[PDB]
């Protein structure tokens, strides 16, 4: 097999509960509509996003030998998407997501796996070799997969999410990947952290994702960021800003591996992000090629 | 119609309906902290306590319990089956396309519990009546959870000459949904929590129903038992067990019922059956979780005699 983008880590299972309002009314118990179990989470989005754009994605991760684990397996099977895994006693990552009619989406994340577990590198090595780009989730063990992906001469990316710019946990990913993505939300002195990443890391550029006010792209030796205005899709207004980041990354990677322009890949990402934001956290939806091209041309 | 375990031997207590699967989430506080997302310790999936607690309590006391209910042909369904098999408790079920009943339960360190319940099954649904009828023939007593279709199981059990019980839980004494159960069972259990005018509701229950007595559970202040003749309630103080202080009182009611039923079916004395019920209740409260541990015979007798 051969993949455009290998995703390492992050697959999990979401249990979605529709509630009247957030904050929750003050009661001992309340009846809710059917609670759906779906595949969701941070890494799963990039793989599905890549696949939706007609590129070949794949996944390497640690799941559980449990019902949710088999659920993930079968779900990946239904798509054209190869998945390589080992199982650990602690079981599959899972979440409960509280969503409302509004779109405000509370998420209770269960990381599940022991922090200090490190799998046999056989989990990622064949994938890395059969893959063109490797996107690496900040699962604690995946830091060694990142190591290998660089060593194998594949281009790498990673998504730091809410990182404050000081914490040591993220630094290996921040300093070890070619294309680094991070949320602006927890970023005290953006330009400082960015400079630090260039000082101490191998990053070719850094994409900051600020949601509402779009995204900023920092490159080496540019004192100023390319500013990317957020994108509005007629008929598909913002309803849920949860899950945008993975759709942004997926589209960025697909465009960039195709065309090679950082500026244009950033706008592709912005479209992808906007598309996810216009989707109801009840159904899974990723921009396809036809729509991306249409919107990008505008 | 699918029977697991010994769907052959006589049962002391058949439980009808109520089983589901709980996803238990341990959270920082109720009301919830203000965030898009926070992380929690591992989320455990277990069988709930609603029908399951009573069956377990009865079995724990060395009596033969059994379950008849509607589950889904899904993973939560298979968990329920395997869980009953591991516990040694026969279960008979049918499956429905809407799937197994499930909940997400939000609990904190205090004990404050919030349940988000997904019943799945259609309100007006009624399973194959063979589901409870076959149980009724092989069972001595029938305890009926307030599933909507279970009202018809209750009728059939009375008609068949079985003694019946039910747990109305938090009933206001006004809602019409519960009345078939309130007026239709021999032994009625109800929570005080939502009871506006207890003595009124009790009087109503004896006037319009076949109940021999009404047990009102009140947690902190114990339990009150009303009989037909007696104009006054029998009051049963809560019970303190040395070495087992109170840690979690959720699910206690199920244990009260299981122990009450086991004693009463043997001796027939209501006052003592109530005290057995209190011991069962006290035991459950000293365990963390809703259906974690049930008093056995040796311990009931020991504590009951003291
Ligand atoms: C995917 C997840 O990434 C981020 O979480 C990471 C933390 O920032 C790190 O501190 C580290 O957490 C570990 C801690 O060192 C320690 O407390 C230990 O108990 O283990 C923790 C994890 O086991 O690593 C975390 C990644 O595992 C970020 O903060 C978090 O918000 C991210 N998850 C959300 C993302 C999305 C969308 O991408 C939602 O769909 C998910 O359900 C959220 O959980
Ligand atoms: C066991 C359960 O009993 C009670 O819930 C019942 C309601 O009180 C009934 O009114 C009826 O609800 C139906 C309504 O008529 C209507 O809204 C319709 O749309 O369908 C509703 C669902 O059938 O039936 C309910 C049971 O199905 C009681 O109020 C409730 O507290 C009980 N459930 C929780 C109780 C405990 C403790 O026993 C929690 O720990 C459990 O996890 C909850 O499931
Ligand atoms: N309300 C919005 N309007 C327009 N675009 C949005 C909106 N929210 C998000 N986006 C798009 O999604 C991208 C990232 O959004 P955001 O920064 O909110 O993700 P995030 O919260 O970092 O994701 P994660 O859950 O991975 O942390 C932005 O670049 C933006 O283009
Ligand atoms: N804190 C406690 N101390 C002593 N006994 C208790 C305590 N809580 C409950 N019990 C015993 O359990 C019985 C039921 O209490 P309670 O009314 O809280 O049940 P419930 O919450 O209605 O049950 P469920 O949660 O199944 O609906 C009481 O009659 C009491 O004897
Ligand atoms: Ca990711
Ligand atoms: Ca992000
Ligand atoms: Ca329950
Ligand atoms: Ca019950
Ligand atoms: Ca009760």
């Amino acid at each position: 097999t051969q993949a455009d983008v290998l995703v390492v880590g992050g697959v999990g299972v979401d249990h979605i509960v529709r509630v009247k309002s957030l904050p929750l009314p003050v009661v001992d118990s309340m009846m809710v509509p059917p609670i759906v179990t779906v595949v969701g989470h941070t890494g799963n989005g990039v793989a599905l996003g890549v696949h939706a754009l007609g590129r070949a994605s794949a996944m390497a991760d640690v799941i559980g030998d449990d019902a949710e684990g088999r659920l993930i397996q079968d779900a990946y099977s239904a798509a054209g998407i190869p998945i390589t895994f080992v199982t650990h006693i602690s079981g599959t990552r899972r979440s409960v997501n509280l969503v409302t009619e509004e779109g405000q989406r509370m998420s209770l994340y269960d990381p599940r796996h022991p922090f200090e577990f490190i799998p046999d590198p056989s989990l990622w090595r064949e994938g890395i070799e059969r893959s063109r780009h490797v996107h690496v989730s900040i699962m604690n063990w995946a830091r060694y997969a990142l190591r290998d992906a660089v060593a194998a001469g594949r281009s790498t990316s990673t998504d730091l999410h809410d990182w404050d710019g000081v914490a040591d946990y993220h630094k290996d990913f921040a300093y070890g990947a070619d294309y680094v993505f991070v949320s602006a939300a927890a970023l005290r002195d953006e330009s400082g952290v960015v400079a630090d990443v260039f000082a101490r890391g191998r990053a070719q550029f850094v994409v900051v994702m600020a949601g509402s006010e779009g995204a900023r792209v920092w490159r080496r030796s540019d004192e100023l960021p390319l500013r990317i205005s957020p994108i509005s899709i007629p008929g598909r207004p913002v309803v849920d800003s949860n899950g945008a980041g993975d759709s942004f990354v997926a589209a960025f990677l697909c465009h960039y591996l195709d065309h090679g322009d950082i500026f244009g890949a950033a706008r592709a990402g912005a479209v992808g992000g906007a598309w996810a934001c216009g989707t109801l956290g009840t159904h899974t939806s990723f921009v396809d090629v036809e729509t991306l091209e249409r919107l990008l041309a505008r």
